């Protein structure tokens, strides 16, 4: 039989230190092709090892298609091929649109659903190890046409049944002050919950209430520079214990009032006090 492996690369939709992401076509279907830089080859190996261990399939997890290593003259080429989401990342989407109550809740519940799926160990033969993402942020969430999102980029993920770090802006206090209990898998889940709370804040700002909305801003936009240093973040999050500001106007809206409470419970200094992804999901299903 013929094994069709050609992928037509059509447009570059992202470029960074990690390499590039391309919209491509295989057998008439859109795919996304992440071409890894040499600097980020470990992310391809980690995501490939994870998917070789457990073939994750979930509506709120970016859908895997293939991992490819191709030998070249003096180098190795590494591609990750996934489903393609033409609306782009949540980071991109929130810059050009505001949200109503239903759309806001649908986004955040779908993220919580993908995150709880990663976090939970499932036993039996169609089960999965528990997984922590370790780089959750709005650029690593994609928006689907049906209004739900999916979580992307498991290049830093850890499974439970040289060392790298996530994006500094989204790092939890215990990462920045180096107290994280690196031998406890639950510690990594709690780092994800902190970052989820920041994403919740980014989304909520874009939900209209009483004719008011906030402009899109990244977490800590008002207290750290672009490309904040580790020390910049440590001073804000650990030393001064600052948290993203909740605007007054949210307290006139029942949804945003509830989401503010939820955020706060993701942002406790004590990691063990933070809500779990499953508890976040339940709370979200009862809002509105
Ligand atoms: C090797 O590389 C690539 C292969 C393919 C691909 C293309 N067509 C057919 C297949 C296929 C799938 C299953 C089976 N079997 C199933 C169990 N019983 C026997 C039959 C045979 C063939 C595959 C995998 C696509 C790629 O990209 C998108 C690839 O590159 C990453
Ligand atoms: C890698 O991605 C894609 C692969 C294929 C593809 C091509 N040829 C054969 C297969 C196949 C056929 C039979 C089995 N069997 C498994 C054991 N029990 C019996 C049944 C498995 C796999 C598949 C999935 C199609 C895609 O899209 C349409 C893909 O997505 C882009
Ligand atoms: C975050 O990680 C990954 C994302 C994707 C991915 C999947 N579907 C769509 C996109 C996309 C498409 C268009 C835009 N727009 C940006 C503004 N101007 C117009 C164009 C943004 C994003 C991307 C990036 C693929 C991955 O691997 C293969 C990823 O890595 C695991
Ligand atoms: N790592």
């Amino acid at each position: 039989r013929t094994v069709a492996r050609d992928i037509t690369l059509l447009e570059c939709v992202g470029k960074g230190r990690y390499g590039e992401v391309w919209r491509g076509s295989w057998q008439g279907e859109n795919v996304a092709v992440k071409i890894f830089s040499s600097r980020d080859e470990k992310s391809w190996f980690r995501e490939t090892e994870l998917y070789n261990t457990v073939m994750l399939r979930h509506e709120n997890i970016l859908g895997f298609i293939a991992s490819d290593m191709t030998s070249r003259h003096s180098s190795t080429q590494l591609w990750l091929i996934t489903h393609y989401h033409e609306m782009g990342s949540l980071y991109d989407y929130l810059q050009l649109t505001t949200l109503d109550t239903v759309s806001c809740l649908r986004i955040v519940l779908s993220i919580a659903s993908g995150l709880a799926h990663l976090h939970i160990e499932i036993f039996g033969t169609q089960g999965k190890p528990a997984i922590a993402h370790r780089d959750l942020k709005s650029k690593n969430i994609l928006v689907k046409k049906n209004g739900q999102c999916c979580i992307a980029d498991l290049g830093l993920a850890v499974m439970h049944s040289n060392p790298r770090v996530g994006t500094k802006r989204y790092m939890a206090p215990e990462v920045l002050d180096e107290t994280i209990q690196v031998d406890c898998f639950d510690s990594y889940k709690r780092v994800d919950i902190w970052a989820f709370g920041l994403v919740l804040w980014e989304v909520a700002r874009r939900m209209v209430s009483n004719g008011i909305v906030e402009d899109y801003k990244p977490p800590f936009y008002d207290v750290v520079p672009n490309d904040p240093s580790f020390e910049d973040m440590r001073k804000v999050v650990c030393v001064d214990q600052q948290r993203p500001n909740i605007p007054n106007r949210w307290f006139s809206d029942p949804t945003l009032t509830s989401l503010a409470k939820l955020m706060k419970e993701c942002w406790y200094q004590n990691p063990s006090a933070r809500l779990t992804a499953l508890r976040i999901k339940k709370t979200l299903t009862k809002i509105d």
